[PDB]
Parts: C-alpha cells; structure tokens; sequence
C-alpha cells in the first residue's frame, strides 16, 4: 500500500508517526547543504600541478605562437586538437575561449538579439515575440539568460532519451521560436542522455525560423561515474549531413575537469557560424587567454590524459551518489511517494515528490537545518506547474554529511506527503 | 628652407634624388612591420615567473576564497587591493575581470543598448539615433565598437591637455549623445594626458542625456617611458564630487604590464554602476578567472612591485622610442614636411605628414615591404579629413629593425611630399 491509498485514519496515524521522526531530526541541530553543484576540494586537488603550468620558459603553442602576446581569436591549436581528439570531431569545428562556456552562450544570444545571426533576416530585437524551447527539468542558468532577454520560454519534457521530439518538432513550426536549450549528456539535473535517434530528429526537423539555433551544451561530455565514457554524438556533423549545417551551437568546458571558473571553454559550430562568431568577438576584444589554454594542454598532454583525470573524478563522486541513492531507497521505497533518477554521470540526482509538496519539502528541510535548492529551480521562471521536483547535488559534501542530510530529506518528503494526503 | 618653398626646378631635382633612394629601398626586399602596439619578447620575459604562479597548494584569496572553485563576480580582494593602492582609489571602486578591458567596455555598451544602463529611461536600442563623442586622433578598437553598434561618431580634437572641452560641452547638449571615449594618460596615439582642469570639466558638465557615460580607458595608467609615474586622477571620485557619480566607466589592465592577452582587467566605477554591471554579468556567467588574479597578486606582491615592473618596461622601450625620434629628426626635421609627438609614456608616436599625403606614404611604405597602419586608422570610420596622420608603434621590433624601417618611412614621407609639391 502506497501512502496515497492509505485510508483517512491510517494516513492521520502515519502523520503522527512521521512527525515524531521530524522532531528527532530537528533536535540534531544540523547545518547541511545539498545545493552546490560544484567540485569538492579533493577533486580540485587533482589539478594542483596546473597551478604551476605552463611553467617558466614554456610559452610556445604547437604552431609556434607565442602564447604570451596578443592575438588570435580561435584559441591555440594544442588545446583545440586535444578536445577534437577527445570528442571525435574535426579540429576545424573547435574554438577554445576563456573559462566560461555560459559567457559564450550569452554572447551568441545577445549578438543574435542585437545584430542577428548569420541566417537572420533581421535582429531578434525587431521581433514582437521571441520564443525559446526549454526541456524540463533543466539548468537554471540557461533559463535565466532567456528570461533576462525577455524570451517566452516554452517547456517540454526532458525524457530518458532526450527532449520530447513530438513536442519540439511541433513547436519549431512556429516562426516566433528562435531556439532551444539542451544539456545532451547526463543532463542537468535528470542525468538523461540524448540518443542517436533523437539527435537525428533534432538535426533533420524543419523549422519555421530561418535562423533557429539549438544550444547543445554538452557540459558533462566526459563526466562519467563509471568506467564507461558516454558516446559523443558529432552533432554539428549531423546537422551538416541533414542539410541544416548552421543549426547547432555546441559547447563544453573543463570547469568540472580542472578548475571550476578557471578552466577553458569550447564552442563547436559550423564554418559559417564560426566566421559570424569571430567577426563579432574580434570587435569585443583581441582574443582569449592563450596562456591558460597552454597550461591545460600541458596538464592533459592528450585526450587519454583527460579521460585519466575523469576516472579520478568518478572515483571521488561515485560513493557520494551511492550514499544518496542508498538512503532514498532505504527510507522511501516502501511508500510510493517519490521517484528519483539513477544517473551514470553528471552532477545531480533529480527527485520528484508528491505533486503539490516540493515547496513544503524544501521548507521542512530548511526548518531542520538542511538547505535544498528551491521548488521550481530547474524550471523557467522558477515555475514547476506540478510543484514536485527537487534537485540534489551530491558532489561537495563528504559521505558522512550526505548520509545525515538525505536521511533528513527523506523524513521531510514523508511528512510533506502525510500532510498532503491527510488534508485531502 | 622647407620643401614647400623649393621652386619648380629645385623640387624636380629633389624628387629625382628621393625617388632613387626609394627604388634603392624597394630593392632591399624588406619585411618589417610598425603596426601593432604589442610588447616585445624581451618585455614578456620579465613575467616568466608568472607562468608558474600561483603555484602548487596556493589557492586561497586573502578573505579565504578558494580561487579554484565557482563564484564571486567582483574579482578577488588580493588583486583589487593592489590596484586600488596603485591608483590611489578606494578598493570598493575596483572590480577585477578577465584578460581584456575591451571585453568589458563592449559589454557595458552592449548592455546599455539592450537593457539600458542604471540611469536610462529606455534601452539605447529604442533610440532613432545614438551619437558618441570621439576625440581624435584616438584608438581604432574603441571606434570599431561604436561603429559596429551603428552609433554616429562625432569627432573632437584630442589636445595636449585632453579633449576639446568647449566642443564636448556643446555636443553633450544634444540628448542623442550617449557617451564618449577617452584614453586619458599617454593617449593612444598622441601620448597626451588629461589635466585635472579638463577632468573637472568632464565631471561637472551638463548633459542632456540622463544616462550619458564617459569611457575613461586608462590603459597606460603607469606606462612611463622615463621612470616618472604620471598622476592618477581619481576620475570616479571627481564625478561623485561634482554630483554626477555615475558618469564614469573607468578601465585599466595588465596587458602591457605582464602578459598581453592573459593579464587582468579592471573596471572602476560608482556603487550604482557596479551593482548594475554585476547584475548583468551574473546572468552572462558565474564570474571571472580568480586563479589568474591570484597569480598576478603573487607576482606583484604590492603596488611597488607593479612600479618595479614598469621601470623594466621603460628601460626596454625608451631606446626604441629614442631611435625612432632620432631618425625622424635627422631625415625630416630640416624639410618642414612633418610633425610628430614626443611622448613621455604609452606605446605610440603620432606622425602628421603633408596634408593629402598620408595614404600615399602608407602605400609607398607597403611597396617597400614596411607595414604601417593605414591612413585614417586613428579616426572614426578611418576618416582623417586631412589625410595627414599616421601612427607609429615602436614596441615590438628590435632597435636595428626600427632603424631600417624608420629610415624607409622617412624616404616614403619625402617622396610623397616631393610628388605633392611637384604636382602643384
Ligand atoms: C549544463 C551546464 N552548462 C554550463 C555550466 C557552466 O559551465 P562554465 O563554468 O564553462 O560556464 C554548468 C555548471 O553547472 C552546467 O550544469
Ligand atoms: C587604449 C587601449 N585600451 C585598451 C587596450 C587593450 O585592452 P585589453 O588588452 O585589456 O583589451 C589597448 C591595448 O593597447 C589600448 O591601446
């Protein structure tokens, strides 16, 4: 019997039962935080050597470029080739920037708004209405960019194999629709991964806008919890093969590989998109930081060197995800109140509680000294229409803290569920 | 006797002789370049240690921030404080960014265009016409930004004490005029420096636009050629004292102090302007590269350490400027065909030749294998109405190449002038 099928008296009693546990949880006086989707100090220690790279006397890229001096908008060949080899794409596709791929995403959107993109009839700022496809649950920092530009964000379900392509293929037939966000591998926060079939559908679909763009933000391209690395779909190539070469603006970075905020970002896109981008970037400045790019190239040496680092991250993160999953199972399984993802990579676990209770869960956790990301945080304008989803971030705390914190979260899920069904 | 005073016969003899020298110059098959204000490899060698900084295990800012991990939009206190001490301003004024000040100048104009600034009644995108004041000769990369945005650029003289304030003060009465560029110390390319009197006038003037900004791009704030450091006017503080606290967006950077394109940029402005800036920068991303900021704080240690570096730069650069000036004196002075700046600091000499001939001098030079910046490059839209100005960049080449290159340039000046007088 799930809680929802408890009779009126049984759920009342269950409510009194679980409230005793909640009282015990509060008497612990916890101060714990499950909100931070960032690497732990242990993981940042792996790149300690990078703090001393590229090192005295070592300032030449593989083509002879003095990385210390001005110029070059594309990034240095050394780091571009490593990433091309890692991702299995032609090097010509790859541009290497500064330390933030979000910065580049914002820029390409803002330039499409101001100037138009290379396929635009006119700039997006001339449109009465710009709409933007948002697979949910998704990444708050993506949705914040589109919200700040005033675009009407239209949600679609993020499914196990990627965004619901029936819904997307329909929505893009509206010319107001100028693009879409997706995190295609270990998606933030669902852990779901776009299949080859879904990528093909995104690549071949017809859009009403001539200048429609998919942001393919492959932020977790190599970020496995296991020994297996996920497939890297050459999405820019798929767009080229389908006859929509300019469709995909693809990104990734080293922020959860080396240093979070001081890594190197990459922008992968078609020939025509890259000329558009560097023509605007060349007015914004002289070009990106080549020294940090050479530092990175030296640290990794080659693509296998990147995978070797990712195995260290996996070994550090795996027990943390395991603890969270173990606790959710032991406390909640029997009750039919919640569903959670079981990801094989990325930085998050996505938890769905009783619809109408996610805000209450986060409130109860807060009264108990446990910080959860708020209800709706993974949705545009922070509006989850079912008030059910919560994001869990296991990476930073030690396992002992995760155990305590999740045990408390589970109690909160149960109490909120008991309140909800008792009030019905 | 000046060349203009030669009679037909004497200018005909002079013309044949200088033409012969020019032919002799072309026969050398030179490949020399006086176009880019890039530090030499000798100057870049000074920061060899920075390639190893901040070094293994050293990753905490002075307030405890782990610089390896996400967050913080303002830059770290370590570098902000050093720059504050260097410039004699309160640390609260200073924001520290990534490796390009141009990126930030671009960004604040683009955001004023898109969103409006904090004093705007509406975005500049909604204006029929945006005008922008451009002291000339000035910096080509500034003008490119406002050209790219479609702003109508209105020229005013850059005089020895700064922009023509009688002209500026009149132009700013037009509400179409939204801002102005200035390089206020050792200006690119005149070497001129804004006086306290001119600064005060800029701070007190009445503008018809409520959201007018001066870009005070102090790229050469400490960039002495003589080891005497120029005055640092606290321009933000002067706007605050005059009752126009939001007027100034001030910038500087370490691109010509440490590593050109891998240094640290600074944005100095009022509390309300900083809040507006970081509000938008926080949507564009999670914040700047804190590791490079700590590397720079470790490299310099303090304000005096910055000043010691600048003295090394002066020792490297001063004999290159001196050689250029010696050649201009010995080849051109007697003929009354040219005038040039004699800068106490900065990266350039500004050369004015016979009006109507600058484009010809640059074409002659290019035929002879000597790259000069084109005619008009220090003017908006590359439009020098007198076709007389050329910019010379002595920093990159060794003195021996400067000698050869400048002797050639002088022969080009004289041939162009001889053609001009003979054609009358
Ligand atoms: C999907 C996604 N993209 C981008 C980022 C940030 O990347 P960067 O640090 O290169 O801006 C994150 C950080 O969590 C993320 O989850
Ligand atoms: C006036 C001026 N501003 C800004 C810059 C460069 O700024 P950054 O390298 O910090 O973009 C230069 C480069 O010399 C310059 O002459």
């Amino acid at each position: 019997v799930s809680l929802q099928d408890f009779d009126a008296e049984r759920i009342g009693l269950f409510h009194e039962d679980i409230k005793r546990k909640f009282d015990e949880l509060k008497s612990k006086n916890l101060k714990l935080d499950l909100t931070r989707g960032k690497p732990s100090s242990e993981q940042l220690d792996f790149a300690d050597e990078l703090l001393a790279l590229p090192g005295k006397g070592d300032f030449k890229a593989a083509d002879g470029t003095d990385v210390r001096n001005y110029g070059g908008l594309d990034g240095i060949v050394d780091i571009r080739q490593i990433w091309a080899d890692l991702l299995g794409v032609p090097v010509e596709q790859v541009l290497a920037g500064d330390a933030s791929s979000l910065n580049i995403m914002f820029d390409v959107i803002s330039w499409s708004y101001i100037f138009g993109n290379n396929d635009s009839v006119q700039p997006w700022s001339k449109e009465e209405t710009v709409k933007w496809i948002c697979p949910v649950p998704g990444y708050d920092r993506h949705f914040s960019i589109t919200e700040r530009f005033g675009f009407e964000m239209i949600s679609v379900p993020m499914n196990e194999d990627g965004p619901d392509m029936d819904a997307v293929e329909e929505l893009v037939k509206n010319p107001q629709v100028k693009g879409m966000w997706v995190v295609p591998v270990f998606s933030n926060p669902t852990g779901f991964t776009v299949t080859e079939d879904v990528a093909k559908r995104l690549s071949a679909m017809e859009t009403a806008a001539p200048d429609f763009r998919v942001v393919w933000d492959n932020a977790y391209a190599v970020h496995t919890l296991t020994d297996e690395f996920p497939e890297v779909i050459d999405i820019v190539g798929l767009g080229e093969a389908a006859g929509n070469p300019n469709r995909f603006w693809a990104f990734t970075s080293t922020s959860k590989i080396t240093l979070a905020g001081a890594g190197v970002s990459f922008f992968l896109t078609s020939a025509e998109n890259r000329k558009w981008y560097t023509g605007h970037a060349g007015i914004r400045g002289i070009g990106p930081n080549k020294v940090n790019q050479l530092a990175h190239a030296r640290y990794f040496g080659d693509a296998e060197g990147v995978r070797a680092v990712m195995r260290k991250h996996a070994a550090s993160l795996a027990p943390k995800f395991n603890k969270v999953l173990e606790i959710l199972d032991s406390r909640l399984a029997e009750y039919g109140v919640a569903q959670w993802t079981v990801p094989a990579g990325g930085y998050f676990i996505s938890l769905d509680v009783v619809p109408g209770t996610a805000s209450r869960v986060a409130e109860l956790a807060k009264e108990a000294g446990i910080a959860l990301t708020g209800a709706g945080s993974s949705y545009p304008l922070r509006q989850d229409p079912e008030n059910k989803n919560l994001r869990l971030a296991p990476s930073l705390p030690p396992v002992e803290e995760l155990e305590v914190a999740m045990d408390g979260v589970a109690t909160c899920v149960l109490l909120a569920a008991a309140e909800h069904y008792a009030n019905l």
